[PDB]
């Protein structure tokens, strides 16, 4: 199984969470690790999305959603040429979704802070799997990723070694 | 009541629609039509949250989310300095929401096509009124504008005035 990482993080070399997880799937050679860059080329990014099984969407939750270069990414890469009309390009594949944030994982619920689970939040990428004939995934959700323990920490870095090799 | 309206069409000066909503509240001096620009400037975006009452942001739905213009905007404006922290800048403003579609208004709810509605996948906006302390309007969903007869258009043209202007 091929897997494809699309890592949005508009600041990646500033990230302190994400050096973690490149390190914990490095070894898998089945696994692209694929960092976009703002000028990001469409069939380029197509082709990659051709030659893998599960693509695994990466980010930080900015404002309840994925950042601006991952929608750019959606918004232009996936046309309705390539991914519905008569294509469905994706159809079949595995979407994943490894979302990071500051919060405490308890605040995403009814009765608490935030009111909404991740699931709900996470909504327009489960109606993308949905319409472009895609298996969604459980959603990987990293919660205060630097503020753990470092037993807790290598508990989220096995989830994510196998979120993106265990088959799936 | 001041209304700041962000219209965050990513074309336009293509967009067949918009003309139709820009002339219809043309003639509100309280009601500021302002066209997000790819080289929006934060200092001067924050300036004019500042001074409306109500907030509204008119998008096009891509992939069931704001254009990635828009949600720029959102990342880059809409900092923990002036949005939370200690300003909370738009604490007691009203979020409003002019989302249009292409689809017909019946494929967004439970057993059809899309599965969920227009209130679920408009969550992360309901979340970020919650959080910075904004008051939370019902959305304005603007379903195939340019398909409807001229009648059922212009009454859709009334509400959204009402919705730019009622201050009730």
């Amino acid at each position: 199984m091929q897997t494809l990482i699309i890592v949005a993080h508009p600041e990646l070399a500033r990230s302190n969470t994400q050096p973690f997880f490149k390190a914990a799937i490095e070894n898998f050679s089945n696994v692209t690790w694929h960092p976009l860059v703002a000028d990001f080329n469409v069939e380029q990014e197509q082709s990659l999305l051709l030659q893998n099984d599960r693509i695994i969407l990466e980010f930080p939750l900015y404002w309840y959603s994925a950042p601006a270069l991952l929608k750019q990414w959606m918004d232009t890469v996936m046309t309705t040429k390539f991914a519905t009309g008569h294509q469905y390009a994706l159809e079949g594949k595995e979407l994943g979704i490894v979302v990071s944030t500051g919060d405490n994982g308890n605040a995403f619920q009814a009765g608490a802070a935030e009111k909404f689970t991740i699931s709900e939040l996470m909504r327009p990428f489960e109606a993308f799997a949905n319409k472009t004939k895609m298996m969604y995934l459980p959603i990987l959700a990293v919660h205060q990723f630097l503020y753990l323990e470092p037993d807790a920490q290598q508990r989220l870095l096995v989830a994510y070694q196998q979120y993106a090799t265990n088959v799936g």
